[PDB]
């Protein structure tokens, strides 16, 4: 039929081969004559999938052996409270770097549970950049330092990560995990809802330094202890089996295209097509982020006024573009260009942007 | 290539629901995207989300003063979310123990507040549901919690107690929507979808609205999800999609009364087989408490138990091993397990007995 260009911000485009693979075996997985959705998570067929998803992640991000990979339910949002529930103990401080709305949501949940601090913030200038690591106010009693690697709503992204030695560095990487190589040992824990760059909604990937968190925290509900899930290899209660399966399939695809290093090359190229379009528009399009902080995953911009914003977005939707409206809290436009968004979608968007500009 | 899916959780699903999912997996509702590729704030997703709620409301005849929530974390997270929200100081989380899942729920409540055992058949290894006249209730109960179907022990409430001093709360994970329900008897009902309603990954919570909070984490307040119609954060969109599909299948076959007829016939096949076996197969549950959802039984000794389960597996039956905690055998016959599978099981049971 007509063209569809999927710029959805979460859940988002999946790589076709992962979907085609799921479709072909949906009724009969691994010759069992059952859907993977109909299997016991204690079955060897499911356990294979569960272990393979872990091993693919390990290999792709080169995760060290003293880290474990958890598959949890509840989304990144649940991690906002689970993290301080496990690590924010009395006398300690949950220290946050604010670089957008998701950072503020994380902070808010720690405030419910303990002492918090703000190490640095670009909130005053509306989160157009990542603050300089030299401006980080650190405390000796910090339980951790928490960052948001990619600020999904504002379109900014860490280019590199701080060296932290007084507390564990924690990162919400929901919208850029496995979009590039990562030195995992810079962190105590990384978490990401899978639905932006790793697959389907319904599972949350948590990579954790085992010894920081494999111990029982007195007074914490069993399901909310990291220890529970570490000990049981994320099989304490019933896992989201189809989501983990689809995550596996997506990881296989990333591996098949050459891994994190290759996908970073693709992601820089797609991003460049859009930012060059903005940058050659003589101010017709204005990117939210400062240039040194531009996200490779979520491109945020405005036209010169709200009327043009609306006409642009209406025209896009009529031409087959999906998900370009900015987050409801900030307006404007947002082109989400996660791993699986194809480059010809980006070229299509550029064409839209240039004809709209020329004909305005 | 014969396979009979008696898995206890996750479990068999209706073929039409899986076939429908397969067919549109790449192009949902002419959007040219998978349902998995849609934004949860899209109208496309929002209609699916609401359709799943609507079908549950219709099929269980849920009154307007109840809300239907779709949450993550399984029934296991409900074990702690419930007392987190309702077990206020000076009140008591009162539990009726009818199996090990009952025990797991009570344990989480003990973390958060005062608890109590209204009644328990544990001493007799959970062979039955206690008589309601035996319940010990308290003026300051925050709730009375029951497990409607005791998945590991094979017993099930035939009916529910009339409780007016506090909300009745029920873990219906392994029998929700296997028969008609009077939802007005309850303040809350919860169930992981993965036994009777859909794949794993979503938990259905039916809650009396006005029933349910300073200092509880945002994600763990029922009010958060009620207020946001379970769209506060990203829901498990594919699992809710599949739940919708399963609910359409149940509606199509005639609803909760029709599926009860099928379920009673399935359980009748197995229990008759056991009862007519002259003690060769022995059911764990007392007759009056027999579950229609999980049929638990053993052979006369462990070696015959093992020979049977081995023979079953060779013949294509999946999931019949009993829970590790109790051993024996367990035939899970949730909604989507077809009558033909139970007939096959019967025929295997009868042949095995003859050939022993
Ligand atoms: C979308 C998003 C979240 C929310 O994730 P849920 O799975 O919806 O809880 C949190 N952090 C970031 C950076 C996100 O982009
Ligand atoms: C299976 C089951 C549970 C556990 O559900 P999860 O989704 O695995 O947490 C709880 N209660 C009952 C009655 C069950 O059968
Ligand atoms: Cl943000
Ligand atoms: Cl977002
Ligand atoms: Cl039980
Ligand atoms: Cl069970
Ligand atoms: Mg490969
Ligand atoms: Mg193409
Ligand atoms: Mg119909
Ligand atoms: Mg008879």
């Amino acid at each position: 039929v007509k063209q569809v260009f999927n710029f959805n911000a979460g859940p988002s485009a999946l790589p076709k081969p992962a979907l085609e693979r799921a479709q072909k075996e949906l009724l009969n997985f691994n010759d069992t004559q059952m859907s993977v959705m109909e299997l016991s998570h204690r079955s060897q067929s499911y356990e294979e999938v569960h272990e393979q998803a872990q091993n693919l992640l390990r290999e792709l991000l080169q995760i060290p052996n003293d880290y474990q990979i958890l598959f949890l339910q509840g989304g990144a949002s649940l991690q906002f409270t689970m993290l301080p529930m496990n690590l924010l103990t009395k006398g300690t401080i949950g220290n946050y770097v604010l670089t957008g709305s998701w950072s503020e949501k994380a902070l808010k949940e720690a405030k419910l549970l303990g002492e918090t601090h703000i190490a640095a913030s670009t909130k005053a200038n509306s989160y157009q950049s990542i603050p300089d690591f030299s401006e980080f106010q650190l405390n000796e009693n910090d339980a951790y330092l928490h960052i948001t690697s990619n600020n999904t709503i504002y379109g900014t992204q860490y280019q590199n990560f701080p060296e932290i030695n007084h507390a564990p560095l924690i990162a919400d990487m929901s919208s850029d995990i496995l979009s590039r190589p990562l030195k995992v040992n810079q962190f105590g824990m990384i978490y990401a809802g899978a639905q932006k760059n790793l697959g389907p909604s319904g599972v949350t990937v948590v990579i954790v330094k085992k010894d920081l968190l494999n111990t029982k925290v007195e007074q914490v509900p069993t399901m909310l202890q990291y220890a529970t899930h570490i000990k049981s290899d994320s099989l304490y209660n019933t896992p989201p089996t189809f989501s983990i399966y689809m995550l596996r399939n997506v990881l296989d695809w990333i591996k098949d295209l050459g891994g994190a290093e290759a996908i970073a090359k693709q992601n820089e190229e797609k991003a460049k097509i859009i930012y060059d379009t903005i940058d050659e528009s003589n101010g017709f399009y204005v990117g939210h982020a400062e240039k040194g902080s531009r996200s490779l995953m979520n491109v945020t911009f405005n036209l010169r006024n709200e009327e043009l914003n609306q006409q642009f977005l209406a025209k896009a939707k009529e031409q087959g573009f999906v998900g370009l409206n900015g987050h409801r809290s900030v307006g404007g436009c947002r082109a989400s260009i996660y791993n699986a968004v194809p480059i010809d979608a980006c070229i299509a968007l550029r064409e839209l942007m240039i004809q709209f500009k020329e004909n305005a």
